[PDB]
């Protein structure tokens, strides 16, 4: 019995005052008991989030490094994730993967550590629409899976979260059937990889364009287990994202 | 020109380790000629500007170049100016080198910086490879120039070098090596922008320097300070604070 799970990934926006207001908003909202709802703020404001936020909300860093401590300016680790009170960091996200360059191999690496450190991790996959073009859809994914599963000894406190890259920013849309056909996918592969346990009990969350109207009918596919939420997690909005199997 | 001691943290410390530092750099007495920022990690900005004396000022150790936008991971100049910080660290050998940030990466990183009203530690260097080769002159060269074809006003800049070609190689920079390269940068503000930038930018050292080297290097006339790295985090920060001294 999964359960379902809601991540508002604010990306780059806000300040002090704007995240407050978001916050509140939060804050007030109810949030069903069999429903998981996590928040990462830009890395600057975690602490502020966590000590903003209610409880019933968890805190997740947007990304972090493979050791715990070191000579990487502008990096953050694990431990200092923890040390703010986060419990969650996404990691091989859409934009670090195709804007920032980084490697599935970094991204195994960083989840492993992170996995050791007693974080949770939603660790992002999917393909570009090049790749989705010629045809390389399970090939890609897939093979992304497979680099993360290596560096694990456990599945429990992990997420996956599938990003249609290919509709993201190129004009074209995903339907909520092309979905549930990629989710239902990496759970059999999860099976046949890993083990049923791990198929049965992982939730794969939606990571592509989600909004208060698109949300009942994605959650209702039986192998979408959430969302991993843009744009519209800076808006009261989110609230009707979380009520999505209400 | 006044003296420029900038601390950089890296990837290390908690709240615990971090205020205790905090608590001995603010019982350090700051020369008057002597310009004091420490750089935190990016999740302890907000932390340490709280914690610190006005005395010092908080720099970020990285930003992105948009006010706002979607760049999972990423922090705005907006953001480190919200959380009380006023400087901020652009293109440093780690994120040159472990990273991949590009030249002009980083000078639009700056132009944005400086256009938000912060101040910009702007790092260049040369690893062992262009060292030896003999290129340590283009090297540096088009690192500046790719930062000073992206910037207008040079007053709230500082310029370190970092000789990338003795963080773990087996060789070192001496005083004299470090004047060098020091003398050629400001040979070339003097050359490709004015003789009044020139005169006026600080150029700081990144390279190796404790408290018992700190003063000859303070010494050489080019050497205007320092962007300390594993010192930083311990007291004997603040004797390099007194390097001038």
């Amino acid at each position: 019995s999964r359960k379902f799970f809601v991540g508002g990934n604010w990306k780059m926006n806000g300040r002090k005052q704007s995240l407050g207001e978001l916050i509140g908003t939060l804050n007030a909202a109810k949030v069903p008991a069999d429903t998981e709802v996590v928040c990462a703020p830009p890395t600057a404001y975690i602490d502020f989030a966590r000590q903003k936020l209610d409880p019933k909300i968890a805190v997740a860093a947007q990304n972090c490094y493979k050791v715990t401590n070191g000579a990487f300016t502008g990096e953050i680790s694990p431990g200092m994730i923890k040390d703010c009170g986060a419990t969650w960091v996404v990691l091989g996200h859409s934009e670090r993967r195709h804007v920032f360059g980084e490697s599935d191999e970094l991204i195994g690496q960083k989840v492993a550590h992170a996995l050791a450190e007693g974080l949770g991790v939603i660790a992002c996959i999917g393909e570009k629409l090049d790749e989705r073009e010629a045809g390389i859809t399970e090939k890609v994914v897939f093979e992304q899976t497979k680099v993360i599963a290596d560096n694990m000894k456990d599945w429990s406190k992990v997420v996956l979260a599938y990003e249609p890259v290919w509709a993201i920013g190129t004009g074209k849309t995903a339907t909520p059937q092309q979905a549930q056909e990629v989710h239902e996918k990496l759970r059999g592969w999860l099976k046949s990889n890993v083990s049923d346990a791990v198929a049965q009990s992982t939730r794969i969350i939606y990571g592509g364009s989600v909004t208060g109207a698109t949300c009942k009918e994605l959650a209702s596919q039986p192998d979408v287990d959430g969302f991993l939420v843009g744009g519209a997690s800076l808006k009261p909005e989110f609230v009707d994202i979380i009520n999505a199997k209400q």
